[PDB]
């Protein structure tokens, strides 16, 4: 049945040259700042974060997620314990593909 | 509980210059064909497309699904129902964004 709700899917990959332990620790506390993120941000239905471990794959972290409605996505975005989550990415990062979707 | 299985999950991008109309065409014809593979493809133990709503993002298709693990996930790949569905996306795909991991 039809939830009347939305997943937000987002995909991160990190620039190849980064070294293999750095990836590992910023992808680690990526996981950690995220999953933890539900007691402090009251819209986020579900959330989990999934790393890579399909070596025939180059992207390196999936963000999986459950919100009523758009606008609680938005609130969720730039909620400031999400920032600082984010910002974890910031010196790695190399790419983001996101997609919002109705279920 | 940890559940020993393999959440697969794509995002793509169609290319910026495809018109909207055909854009659409291509988004509707992939869901569909999609959704229709379990019935073919018996090692799908999840499998959903979502269409973005959100015009904030610029990536249009997801695939969410699940398998028991990576062969199952290659056996879905490889798999003639699942490549003729994928080749609905070649002409106008421009990016493919792809995180397998586990739960």
């Amino acid at each position: 049945y039809f939830q009347g709700m939305v997943k937000h899917i987002v995909l991160f990959k990190l620039r190849d040259d980064v070294p293999v332990e750095e990836k590992l620790v910023v992808m680690n506390s990526f996981k950690e700042a995220i999953e933890a993120l539900p007691a402090k941000i009251s819209v986020i239905r579900k959330i989990e974060v999934g790393l890579n471990m399909n070596p025939g794959e180059t992207w390196n972290i999936a963000l999986y997620s459950e919100f009523d409605n758009l606008d609680d996505v938005k609130f969720y975005a730039t909620h400031p314990e999400h920032v600082a989550a984010g910002k974890i990415l910031a010196e790695t990062k190399e790419s983001r593909a996101c997609v919002d979707y109705e279920f």
